[PDB]
């Protein structure tokens, strides 16, 4: 069987995969659904990962960690995993396609992704001033106008925290009312930075080749357009965790989860079942950087090499 | 006053100035005692960084990090930090020259260090083949031999992990019990790879250019002189942290600390003072990892931010 089943390959996995094989895992195998690197590959370019000086698209940077990663024997599975579950004191995977495969201690390296819109314009404007990452793009705006799109306490926070670097910040949304803690939305009510354009919709992300000059907007209450002239776009619409690999047939939970679906552990990746630990954005509190999910990663390998150890 | 004073340039402190500065912080300074970079440093070799694909010294390895997390206005003041102390509302910071410094924030960055032994080769071999990390070191010595030093618990622990890697493990004690839990001691007997050399004493520490080749040591009882040929070396005498800066004039600590002196944090790198963060190997429960410090220096920076937006 199986020593440990990887199950995501972004960079929680990855490091995952490192640690685990350079810390003497004879069978370590990782499964990813098509596409090595994770959610950083749709980014036009990373500069903050700590001690890599280069800015580059990120797939180039995650492009390295595939030698690097499997260099000290870790194996590959390509294939979506369906579920995960526990049989006896190990763990069945059940890939989509209906086979199966065994292991004693399984990782949870799945990650998530940010909800998109399908404004007209956004794909093709992608990482030229549309954004989902305000930690990761903010400082490109700097003394600049910027739009943010969204309702909930992501988005309130994020235009709090943009109206610390930009020079102004728009924040548009569909009702007078936000889905987000009261005290965090009296704060940007309060804040000078940020000018509130509610009721309205954006119909359309507009600009040129170099990307986003304009966002095209209506008042739904009035029905009056407005062409808003911006660099920036920042979408903040909803996050979704890939949890779904935790669902048994019964429709309980593999594991104890939060209230929207993050996995619980501790400060060493242990989840409440033993043998089974998660890493990255998958877990309670993750501040969803590729340096906190690398991290993550390292620590539930480490993790698992002592309870192997143990059992 | 400053905005957030960092205590310790070591990749914690380090990644910490790179995204308090780059999520708009702009009076963020780094507090380090001379020469940036950290424990890493005196390592000959580092090659388990997620990312970076390249072995390398550990100089080279940090070489990049400065160029990178001062990139975006970061200060520094090269002091060694006496002491900081809550006042009010802010933080005073006491260099051990006697100057002062106020901030807003203060993230405790300033790691820990191994005990050394003074036995005759120490320093020359340092990183050389004397290591303090069975993770970072052990898979180099994959189907070789190797020594450890130590009586603990984590001599005895990193013995077992050793065994899984090398060929043979030779543990090393001045006397024929051992301070770990019993039933650690039971599993080190019942491992073949595992070699009791109680009650004895290493003599001296020899290499040449490539590092390590041997160890000059003593059987205490019998008095005969072997010499044990190994290439690698590992020393488990002990481990401090750089606690220092937190005892105050009445000789009480800042904050919370557990009963090793680690202090104590949450996921947001929150100590139970207000205002207060730590990052790397201070904290507890830190895995003692590059990647892991870096993480922590990110997150505590992140927790920065949003203090200053609600302060
Ligand atoms: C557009 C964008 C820009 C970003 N820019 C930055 C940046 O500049 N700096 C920074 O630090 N961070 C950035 N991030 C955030 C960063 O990408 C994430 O924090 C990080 O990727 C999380 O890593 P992870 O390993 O936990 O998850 P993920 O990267 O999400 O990867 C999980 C992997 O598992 C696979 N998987 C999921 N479910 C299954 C399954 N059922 N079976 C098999 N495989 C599965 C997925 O295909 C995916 O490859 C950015 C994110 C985005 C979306
Ligand atoms: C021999 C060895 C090999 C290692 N190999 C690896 C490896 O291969 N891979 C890996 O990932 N990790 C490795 N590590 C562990 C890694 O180096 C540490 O985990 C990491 O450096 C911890 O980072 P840190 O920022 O918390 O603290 P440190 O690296 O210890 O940095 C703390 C910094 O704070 C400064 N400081 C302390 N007190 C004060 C003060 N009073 N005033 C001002 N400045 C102060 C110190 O001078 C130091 O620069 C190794 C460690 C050792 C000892």
């Amino acid at each position: 069987m199986i020593d440990c089943a990887i199950i995501g390959g972004g960079p929680a996995g990855l490091s995952a995969g490192l640690y685990a094989t350079r810390g003497g895992v004879k069978n370590a195998v990782l499964f990813e659904k098509g596409m090595p690197g994770g959610q950083i590959t749709g980014s036009s370019e990373i500069e903050n990962y700590p001690g890599v000086k280069e800015v580059v698209s990120g797939l180039d940077f995650m492009q390295p960690w595939q030698e690097q990663c499997f260099r000290f024997g870790l194996k590959h599975e390509m294939t979506a995993v369906q579920r995960v579950s526990k049989k006896d004191s190990h763990f069945v995977i059940l890939a989509e396609d209906g086979k199966t495969f065994e292991a004693k201690s399984v990782i949870i390296a799945t990650g998530g992704s940010p909800k998109r819109t399908g404004i007209k314009g956004e794909s093709e404007y992608w990482g030229k001033g549309v954004s989902t990452c305000a930690t990761c793009d903010g400082f490109f705006y700097k003394n600049k106008e910027v739009a943010v799109l969204g309702g909930g306490d992501t988005a309130v926070e994020e235009a709090i925290y943009l109206a610390n670097i930009c020079k102004k910040v728009y924040l548009i949304h569909r009702r007078d009312g936000f889905r987000c803690a009261p005290i965090t939305l009296e704060h940007a009510k309060n804040n000078d930075k940020i000018e509130f354009l509610t009721p309205y919709v954006v119909e359309e992300i507009k600009g040129d080749a170099s990307g986003v000059s304009s966002l095209s907007i209506k008042n739904t209450a009035t029905n009056e357009k407005r062409e808003l002239v911006v660099p920036g776009f920042f979408i903040f619409v909803g996050y979704d965790v890939n949890n779904a690999v935790l669902k048994q047939e019964d429709n309980s939970m593999l594991c104890k989860c939060d209230e929207y679906g993050s996995i619980v552990v501790d400060f060493s990746m242990k989840t409440n079942v033993q043998g089974l630990f998660a890493a990255g954005d998958i877990r309670i509190f993750a501040p969803k950087q590729v340096v906190c999910a690398a991290s993550d990663g390292a620590t539930a390998a480490l993790s698992v090499i002592s309870y192997l150890e143990h059992h």
